Parts: C-alpha cells; structure tokens; sequence
C-alpha cells in the first residue's frame, strides 16, 4: 500500500439524518432483541473464525 | 503502508444528526435486550476467534 | 507504517448531534438490558479470543 | 318576555376550533380589505337606518 | 322582561381555540386594511342611524 | 327588567385560547391598518348616530 495525494474514505458512515415528529412507539420484549434506534457501525477489518461483526438485533441461542 | 499527503478517514462515523419532537416511547423488557437510542461505533481492526465486535441489541443465551 | 504530511482520522466518531423536544419515555426493565441514550464508541484495535468490543444492549446468559 | 327555567343561548358563537400547521401565507394589499384570520361576531339586536352589522372584508367607496 | 331561574347566555363568544405551528406569514399593506389574527366581538344592542357595529377588515373611503 | 335567580351572561367573551409555535410574521404597512393579534371586545350597548363600535382593522379616509 502506498498513497500519494489520496483523499481516501475507507470504512466510513456519515450524514445519517433522522427526523421524527409526533411518533408513538411501544415495545413488549420477552427474552428477544428489539432494536428501534439509529445504529451506525463503521469498521475496516475483522479477522477470526466464528467471529461476528456488526450484529444488530441478534439472538444467539446456540 | 506509506502515506504522502493523504487526507485519509478510515473507520469513522460522523454527522449523525437525529431530531425527535413530541415522540412517546414505552418499553416493557423482560430479560431481553431493547435498544432505542443512537449508537455510533467506529473501529479499525478486531482480531480473535469467537470474538464479537459492534454488538447492539444482542442476546446470547448459548 | 510511515506518514508524511498525513491529516489522518482513524477510529473516530464525531458530530453526533441529537435534539429532543417534548419527548416522553418510560422503561420497565426486569433483568434485561435497555439502552436509550447516545453511545459513541471509538476504538482502533482489539485483540484476543472470545473478546467483545462495543457491546451496547447486550445480555449474556451463557 | 318571561322565562321560567330556561337554559337559553341567544346570539352566541362558541367552539370555533382552528388548527394550522406548516402553512404559508402572503398578502399584497393595496387599498383593499384582506381578511385572513378568525372572526367570531355575536350580537343580539342592531337597529337603525343605513346601519351595518358584522362587516368583515368590507370595502365601502360610496 | 322577567327571568325566573334562567341560565341565559345572550350576546356571547367563547371557546375560540386557535393553534398555529410553523406557520409563515407576510403582509405588504398600502393604505388598505389587512386583518390576520383572532377577533371575538360580543355585543348585545347597537342603535343609531348610519352606525357600524363589528367592523373587521373595513375600508371606508366615502 | 327583573331577575330572580338568574345566572346570566350578557355581552361576554371568554375562553379564547391561542397557541403559536415557531411562527414567523412580517408586516410592511404604509398608512393602512394591519391587525395581527388577539382582540376580544365585549360590550352591552352602544347608542348614537354615525357611531362605530368594535372597529378592528378599520381605515376611514372619508
């Protein structure tokens, strides 16, 4: 790898605008995994066997 | 790796705007994992076997 | 690794604006993990087997 | 006139609800009479020759 | 006139609710009569020749 | 006129609620009569020739 004058953006999250007006919500969770908000995960590299990256709303009952 | 004049952004989260006006919410969680807010995870590298990176709303009952 | 004039940003979270006006909330958690606020995790490297990085709203009943 | 146990309502205006959300308006009046709001006139009696009662948006160039 | 146990309401204005949210307005009046707000006129009796009662947005160039 | 146990309301204005949120306004009046607010006029009797009662947004260039 060798960069020369490189305006690079690599593994990036941006400009995630989210408006909400007069919105009702209601959750009744029992042992599950409810996800309702904003999730902005930015990575570059994940190694490994059996790994898990960026696990939103994940239920693992192995 | 070798950089020369490199305006790099690597593994980054930004500009996550979030407005909310007159919004009701209500959660009744029992042993689960409810997630409702803003989550901005930025990493670059995660190694390892069986690891977990960026685990929002995760329930692990292995 | 070798940098020369490198305006680098690596493993960074910024500009996470969050407004909230006249918003009700109500949580009734029992042994779970409810997460409702802002979470800005920024790392660069995490090693290890079986590790966990950036675990929001996580329930581990292994 | 003679009342006995008389729940009378005579010459009355009520319960004039008026909502407005995200509404633009723009008037360019020149010598006229522009009327844009809420007008609730309640009278009982008006006598006289040539009189005028309850004159909204009225232009009189006699 | 003679009242006996008379819950009378005569010449009355009430319960004029008026909400407005995020509303622009703009007036450019020149010698006219622009009316934009709430007007609640309640009278009972007006006598006289040539009189005027309850004159909103009125232009009289006689 | 003779009252006996008479809960009378005569020539009355009440309960004029008026909310306004995030509302712009702009007036450029030149010799006219711009009216933008709340006006609650309550009278009972007005006599006389050529009189004027309850004159909102009135321009008289006779």
């Amino acid at each position: 790898v060798l960069y020369v004058g490189s305006k690079t953006k690599e593994g990036v999250v941006h400009d995630v605008t989210t408006v909400a007006e007069k919105t009702k919500e209601q959750v009744t969770n029992v042992g599950g995994a409810v996800v309702t908000g904003v999730t902005a995960v930015a990575q570059k590299t994940v190694e490994g066997a059996g790994s898990i990256a960026a696990a939103t709303g994940f239920v693992k009952k192995d």
